[PDB]
């Protein structure tokens, strides 16, 4: 039963993420370049004397960048499984994935300036 | 015009979600296992005497788990439409999808402890 | 090296989004229909005398609608690159994508009423 085992694969998310995040590191490491880089900047603001709700709101935007870059890495991982015809095919999906994190970042930066003006100081 | 009707399909999202969420329930029900399960736990904290902003922030993390599991179900639904070659192919995309909800949950739990310490009590 | 250049494509997100958001406007403009439409409604509440945290929380739900519709446009863009067999194939993925923005909106509306009752006035 491939459909039943497909759900079992989701149930064991940690194990699954091993080969996925492996292919991510190998093919597209924007998870680290933007995802974790932004995470670390928030960690600094959170370490400093700020408000607990700002801390939460900043982490929420961190998840938006991390997750979308995981989706971008997923695109290239599957292309590698077959060949150059697919490396070109998914370029439209990857273009939209770039647009997705751009939108996440641009609007997050607006909220970031607001939060810094009201609570970071 | 397939492209024009493609947008019309998005315009009627409710109708579309019928066959999609059908395939989700059949193939991968992590939408219920993690998505709704976490939702119900927030509903309890929100029913109790807490702050309205915490209520909102918890619902926001609920949407992060629900939506990503809908994306995981989408992966297996399309594999079923063709066969075992695709059930194996998308396993990399599914691995990254597992990583996506793991990241959503792990960082959400950090915000959850913060919110519980500042407002749940 | 297609995998290395795949990451380079992500590094230049702005450039990539050109052809992606081009295909979005051509094939599926729900980014504008729901994404920006909701954004503009928040801009009005934010322009009015409200709380800075509400302003941030509303923008966060705007990003949820915008991003998911970018993912919906991505689906149809790739179908156009090959043909009608794929326009039908991805319909399950598109159905789940419709479910994704429905869930984002429905739970966001609950948070929206809460925020309006506590801060909009």
């Amino acid at each position: 039963a491939n459909n039943t085992t497909g759900f079992t694969r989701i149930i064991k998310a940690c194990g699954c993420s091993w080969k996925g995040l492996r292919a991510c590191w190998i093919n597209e490491c924007a998870f680290r370049q933007e995802g974790v880089a932004v995470l670390l900047a928030v960690v600094i603001a959170c370490w400093l004397d700020v408000c607990a709700i700002t801390r939460v709101l900043l982490i929420s935007s961190v998840m938006l960048v991390m997750i979308v870059e995981l989706l971008n890495s997923a695109i290239e991982a599957v292309c590698d499984r077959i060949g150059s015809e697919y490396h070109e095919l998914s370029g439209r999906a990857k273009d939209m994935g770039s647009a997705a994190v751009l939108i996440a970042i641009i609007d997050a930066v607006i909220t970031w300036a607001i939060l810094c003006w009201s609570h970071f100081g």
